[PDB]
């Protein structure tokens, strides 16, 4: 068969993992289309065959909850598809084609044509259905996908490259000292060869953006390193699970900078094809810096990952300390540093939900608010509604976010506001599996049926109506006199209960108006009274 053809190709491509379900005795077609249909492997395929074919931040790299980052996924396989691989038009599916299996039939040419690119086979790579839409209705899945921080660590990997059980130990108090060095005097380069030099060419609304941030994070280091010297230096360096805890809330500065370094550095990016002065200067500072190696874009994300990397090299210092006080000492900064990266991992997705957001908010007409304000996505797709003015079932595309739900008409790639649905009113109550019977009721309780194309959907629907009703009204929100609401707080804030981190950039928990307490969705009851 050809799609199994197809699958294997996928597969030489390094695309499939060679141990995923469409490789099993009795694989189904409609596995191979389940597997494609968020256009991630796609994505990735083409960036296995020619390197850099489609940047990362381009793709939608989780989109599962998602019709709208699928479809973009898609057009960005097909569109790249055609501009860096020769394909015609005529050659490439069209979306639907894809992800609601339309015509898979052409989506399979698609890729037998791929193989025959004078790219696929220049890369040693040998070239090569209605009832699809019935069978359809996967941490396996993207093994073989770029996870979103590899670009970064190999910048970082680069920077910084250079038995018994003691000299384990050892080796790996010289690594944490050195990689530190060469951390500390790497921002400091960034100082003294680009924010200086760089200074007077720029406006402080071009540079003012990454200075603070650099210039804070090299007062903290350069004082950090001095403290790690010394704990170190010291008899047997017992001092050290000293130095990581003191400096834990120090180090909290990188949220606001990995939080704030991707528009600076997209900024910088743009005052590059706008100026010739500039283009021509980074190549400079960069020349100068390091000869080359490294540009100053390189080097902004270098932050981001040297905090990632505290608790992995205390976890391996802990692995070669057997000494019983010194070990739950160490734990203790590893869980310091630990909770350091969760924080810096929960401003990555805050950042990337607000993308999305971003995303949804310019191919939504008719939207006269800010979708942030709603609460971060939940999912989003095709149903069918009636309400009480209407009884003939109305198509309709759905966003649902925690505060909102936004009922619209699709018309090709934009989407038409017909009827914003302000959560706050509302709840949900249920009610022979008939394809679109699938139905579950959105009432308000002192005031819409909405039909899924099956059980699951529906399931998964309804699921997601419930945390989003949840987060608008959470168990003990009105206990003790309190009147705990959403709330995205500008400032690091802990918890008046469990005193420690809201994390994140954007609605990190819930305050009260009254009090001025700030709780975790799960701390709220242990919460002080109002
Ligand atoms: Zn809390
Ligand atoms: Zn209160």
């Amino acid at each position: 068969e050809l799609w199994r053809q197809c699958t294997h190709w996928l597969i030489q491509c390094r695309v499939l993992p060679p141990s995923h379900r469409v490789t099993w005795e009795g694989a189904q077609v409609c596995e191979l289309a389940q597997a494609l249909r968020d256009g991630v492997l796609l994505c990735q395929l083409l960036n296995n065959l020619l390197p850099h074919a489609i940047n990362l931040r381009e793709v939608n790299l989780r989109p599962q909850m998602s019709q709208f980052l699928c479809l973009k996924n898609i057009r960005t396989f097909l569109s790249t598809c055609c501009e860096k691989f020769g394909l015609k038009r005529s050659e490439l599916f069209e979306a639907f084609d894809l992800f609601d299996v339309q015509d898979f039939g052409k989506v399979i040419y698609t890729l037998s044509a791929l193989s025959w690119t004078p790219i696929a086979q220049n890369r040693g790579i040998m070239p090569f259905y209605s009832g699809l839409s019935d069978q359809i209705d996967d941490e396996d899945l993207y093994d073989c996908v770029e996870n979103e921080e590899a670009e970064g660590d190999e910048i970082y990997e680069d920077l910084m490259r250079s038995m018994t059980e003691y000299d384990k130990r050892c080796c790996c108090l010289r690594e944490i000292q050195q990689t530190e060095e060469k951390y500390t005097d790497t921002l400091g380069s960034i100082q003294q060869h680009f924010l200086k030099p760089l200074q007077r060419f720029l406006k402080p609304q071009d540079i003012e953006i990454i200075f603070i941030n650099i210039e804070d994070l090299l007062r903290v280091h350069t004082h950090f390193l001095k403290e790690m010297k010394e704990a170190l230096g010291t008899p047997g360096a017992a001092n050290l699970y000293q130095v990581f805890i003191k400096y834990k809330e120090r180090f909290l500065v990188y949220g606001r900078y990995c939080s704030q370094v991707e528009s600076a550095s997209k900024h910088l990016d743009r005052v590059a094809a706008a100026r010739e002065d500039v283009q021509m200067k980074l190549e400079e500072c960069s020349q100068r810096a390091n000869n080359g190696r490294f540009t100053l874009r390189d080097l902004l994300m270098v932050p981001m990952q040297r905090v990632l990397k505290y608790h992995l090299l205390l976890q391996e210092l802990v692995k070669h300390t057997q000494e019983a006080m010194e070990k739950e000492n160490l734990r203790l900064a590893l869980d310091a540093m630990r909770d350091l990266a969760q924080c810096v991992n929960e401003v990555k997705r805050d950042n990337e939900t607000l993308r999305q957001i971003t995303n949804f908010q310019l191919s939504i007409e008719n939207l006269d608010q800010s979708l942030a304000h709603y609460g971060r996505p939940k999912i989003d797709g095709e149903l069918k509604i009636t309400s009480v003015e209407r009884r003939s079932k109305m198509d309709r595309y759905a966003f649902l976010l925690d505060k909102a739900l936004l009922i619209c008409k699709r018309r090709g790639d934009s989407y038409d506001l017909k009827d914003f649905v302000n959560l706050h009113s509302f709840q949900v109550r249920d009610d022979d599996n008939k394809k679109w019977s699938h139905m579950f009721l959105l009432i308000e309780d002192q005031g819409y049926e909405l039909f899924f194309k099956t059980r699951e959907l529906k399931k998964k629907w309804m699921e997601q109506f419930e945390m989003a009703i949840s987060n608008i009204y959470p168990e003990n929100a009105t206990a003790n006199g309190h009147d705990f609401q959403m709330f995205s707080f500008e400032e690091t804030t802990s918890c008046k209960a469990c005193q420690m981190l809201l994390r994140g950039t954007f609605y990190q928990g819930y305050r009260c108006h009254r009090c001025r307490a700030s709780a975790h969705k799960e701390c709220l009851g242990r919460v002080p009274p109002c």
